[PDB]
């Protein structure tokens, strides 16, 4: 027949013990050790594939959260809000299926290859042990059969009776070796075929779960896509419209005068904010700018944009404004009270007029 | 955080709604770039992990192949076992094309965005804060005007004018880019996701076509496999059952008997014999001897040239040694060379003595 | 039944695997290890007996040579000359037979006890190895049968099918252990009985070879003995006769005068020996005694009993004797020649007269 | 060497035949004593070697005895194996009596001869050479006489007279002892050999009487031994032949099934179960459990006191657990104590659940 250990083991000389037969027993064994190292190399690689597999999916699962989270960090688009949720449950669904494929991999390696190296050479190596012990027994059997003198007939007959023992039971041991090598030639091919069966089985099972919802994924891929191409043409147009209006402001209507602080919530909330230059009444003294706010009849400044406000004067009920006639600088006015009295300057003619008006107005509310 | 679509009204009047929107869009740009650039190193790492995975698989598929050339080269092994493993390598290469296309995807969108996608926002912003630096300075400058003065007033005020007009033109460019970033952060990330989902999906579509045919192959072969090994289970038990019958009933204790039968040039016989060594103690040793073409040779290893024991047999005599101490022995004495020898039975003595004795008559 | 391993191994629970059965497998083994150390102690003692045996006969064989050689060194008795030869061949004959008994001892220890420890526990310990491997297999078989969840029905059925494997083939392994312990209980008793059979066999064979010539030895023991008792009565009488004659010489006839030198072989051999006192002719000179001899007409002296003789004068043909009238001492005579001339003195009146006569006589022969 | 029976003629005339016989008898006495005293240390060494031999044997016969008390105490072992080995010890003690009698023999003759058997020869010899010392001196003295003198002549000569008479009486005593030594060296050595040959011979005579009856015992038992072990050879093969028939045809894969059958106080069942440990992980473990006298106990080692699992069964309930994850499990819940348990089959669940359920009705 055509088997790899079959064609290099001599069945025909197996009761007969020629140097040929001793050569085949030795020769066939080399494949046995070969096959056992290749089985072991396959188990080591199997955990390497399990290790990298489980790291490729840990990297993948972080990526899918992260791709979604970034889109979620953006300004919102409703088709994306629902499609991204369909994509998310589907994407993770492939990773838990492919993680199952590893565990399946791990399992088949245990059922098959590990069982195979663990169980499958035990009964042949124990038959090998006793066969070579019997060889040993046969050689001393021959040794004791040859060295007797012909005059000591009874002793020699006793020694030849043990040789009939050695030779027979060595034929008996040789048959068992023959049986057991004859099992592993048929067995080796099937088990590893089974292993490959179970490999491409889990693959077929994994692509089919991912192929099965493919229609649900494909409707969203189109409906997100048709919407994105209308959005881009809509943004093109909106930004065309925005570039031309951007153009227009710079052409002829932008203005050079300071913009005006806008009062709201009538004279008793009187909400108005704007910067001024302030100066105190110390003997050595200087100007700095602060951002001012009249809110709830309360005049307040803040050293910075993100600083909490502080009162220019605690209460503004007993205060009076002086529009200076004589001031070192143009556009200066002065604000006088029980304590915290101070000098102010504004940036242009209408801001001075308004700021003094609004602040004098707030004094009327407060005083009311 | 701030409101979407920031328009020019607020920009040009230096509103606190503008003032806070510019505060919050810059802080959004630092978060965004960091997360994009993290998503960039993580998508880098994913390809590296995929590619380590495909090499891990590629080495595992060579280990299943190695079994296959060791084995016998029969039809099911020769064709099926090869079609299963080549389909495994084909799938690794296709999957390589998906990691090549993921890389393309990532180098197109996310690399470009990190590298040169914030660059005109940062141009507009540094030019814009430059405008307000100069306007902060010219508001100071505008304020250092003595009340007596009029030529200093118009001179100071002209410097404030151009500072304010330019801050406003610079404001229009920051605003417009704040709208461009806002749609770019939506569309570059939406196209990225949709490209990736699209290209993953085709690999399964095409995959399943083939691997569902391979499922069919698997279940058909796998069905032949369970019966084949049941067949075997019966087979090697039948063999064991003959063997205990062989051992109990037909097992032989007698020595293997050599055969004196014609070949290419006359009678041939080959077999074990004991002889004495050439060491100083002359110690006995077992070798395999052949009678062929009127010659006696001895084999020194299996599959290696033989050594001659007697040059010719037609010039030999054969000693049946009746007065020797040694048992089952004969001596062959030829003109150039002699050899004592010893056999395992009285049958084997007479059969080796008769074979040499017919040989001496050739 | 009544066997030592039989009555502490539970056949009845051997398919059934109770803690009792696990306890018996363990319990019975302790006797197995016991029996193997006692077999080994018997082999060590066997070479000690071989070592001392071979030294007791090396000491014995030297003694038998030495007992004979001492008798052979004595003054000779003819019945002893033949009986000692019969005793010698018979005595050695027991030592070569008892040396054969050792070699026989050595042989039986190899055939029996060494074969027994070498071959006889191999197939039971290999059955023990696989039985406890099957136990191992059974425990993980139970382990994998118990830890499956009830929802995973197919997987659990597969795991229980392997347990039907484990349990069955463990029953199969248990039977082999049962077979093989059941062989060693019958076997242990016989082999060591055989060993004791072969011991007292070689003894019976040794006393019978030594009992078989006992009649030949017994005739010599008597004939040497009857002769020794006549010899002692004969020696008693001979020594009585010798004591009384010893008595007689001292009583009345011993004599006080110097004994006389006895000439023989006539005047031309003239053989006569006796001491004298000699003096040379030197100017400072003195007396000493030497033992003189006239032999073959040659007058010679010797400084000692065991010294070779030297000539008083080379030749005695041309010499003359002077019987001194004037001499310092009594009984002196003088002997004159061509060279070596000298003065002599003798011990008493008849020795002087004779010595001068004999020496003058020898001169006449010589001169003839 | 010299002639035998040395008589008084030669002695009293101071002959050279005497003069050489006295030279050679003293040299024979030095050889003799040395060889006797060597024969004395070697006969010492022989007893020491014999006694080392009897102790070597005595320890070997205890090693064959040790087998015998290990074994079964059956009639052939009990009586024959003991009669063989006690005959071995009996023979050691008899042989001890022969080494005691060899020692007696050696201390009687050869020790005495070395110690005090040369002593009167050495007395006579030193007294005799003393006589010749004085006669050598008085021959000198006899010779120092001036020729003129007559009173010196008779005075010197009288000293020579008594010296010569006494040398002659001393000569008679050396001579007579030279005859006594000559017969003593023959008769002490002849009696020694004959005593030894005589006493060796009786031990075989008596030995063979018994050991030839023991040969008879040996061949009769030994004949029962070859058939007995042929009988056995058939026996254990018959057993092997049933066993391959048992394995092939009757071997069972099913779990051992417990039995619910009445005893001293009602229904009894005992058997393996799985339970959960009291460690912090709560890890599962297999123990052997007994239901007896309305109680459930568990065994903690073979042949050692048991531990109670539930105090009473008439106060228990029994959970068939249909919604549990764990397979083939039940729970027994009693007032003081509960226990989860797990069995190997759906048969064993129902049988352990029914046994507790009959027990709950007691």
């Amino acid at each position: 027949p055509l088997g790899s250990m079959t064609v290099k083991l001599d069945f025909e000389e197996c009761l007969k013990d020629s140097p040929r037969f001793r050569a085949s027993i030795e020769l066939v064994e080399a494949e046995v050790s070969e096959l056992e190292t290749r089985l072991e190399k396959l188990l080591k690689l199997g955990t390497g594939l399990l290790e990298s597999g489980r790291h490729y999916l840990a990297a993948s699962r972080a990526f899918v959260v992260g791709i979604c989270d970034l889109a979620r960090l953006g300004p919102p688009e409703p088709m994306m809000a629902e499609c991204l949720e369909k994509f998310t449950v589907s994407l993770n669904h492939k990773l838990d299926s492919h993680a199952e494929l590893l565990d399946a991999t791990q399992h088949t390696l245990q059922q098959q290859i590990q069982t195979l190296v663990k169980e499958g050479l035990r009964g042949f190596r124990e038959a090998r042990r006793d066969f070579w012990r019997g060889a040993e027994s046969l050689e001393a059997a021959l040794t004791h059969n040859a060295e007797v003198p012909r005059r000591r007939a009874q002793e020699a007959e006793e020694a030849g009776a043990a040789l009939r023992t050695a030779r027979a039971g060595y034929r008996g041991r040789a048959l068992d070796y023959a049986l057991q090598i004859n099992v592993i030639e048929d067995k080796r091919k099937f088990d590893i075929m089974e292993f490959v069966l179970r490999l491409v089985e889990a693959q077929a099972t994994h692509f089919q779960q991912g192929h099965e919802e493919l229609s649900r994924l494909s409707q969203y891929r189109k409906e997100l896509g048709a919407q994105l191409h209308q959005l881009v043409l809509n943004s093109a147009r909106e930004k065309r419209d925005m570039e031309q209006r951007h153009v227009l402001l710079k052409q002829k209507e932008l203005g050079g005068e300071e913009p005006e602080p806008s009062l709201r919530e009538g004279p008793g909330g009187l909400v108005m904010e704007g910067h001024l230059f302030k100066r105190a009444s110390n003997a050595f003294k200087t100007w700095s700018r602060r951002w001012f706010t009249i809110q709830s009849n309360q005049l307040v400044y803040q050293k910075k944009y993100k600083d909490p406000v502080t009162v220019v004067v605690d209460d503004l009920r007993l205060c009076t404004v002086k529009l200076c006639p004589d001031s070192e600088r143009r556009f200066c006015f002065e604000v006088v009270s029980t304590s915290k009295s101070c000098l102010l300057q504004a940036d242009s003619e209408r801001l001075l007029q308004l700021w003094v008006s609004a602040v004098q107005s707030s004094i009327a509310s407060a005083f009311s």
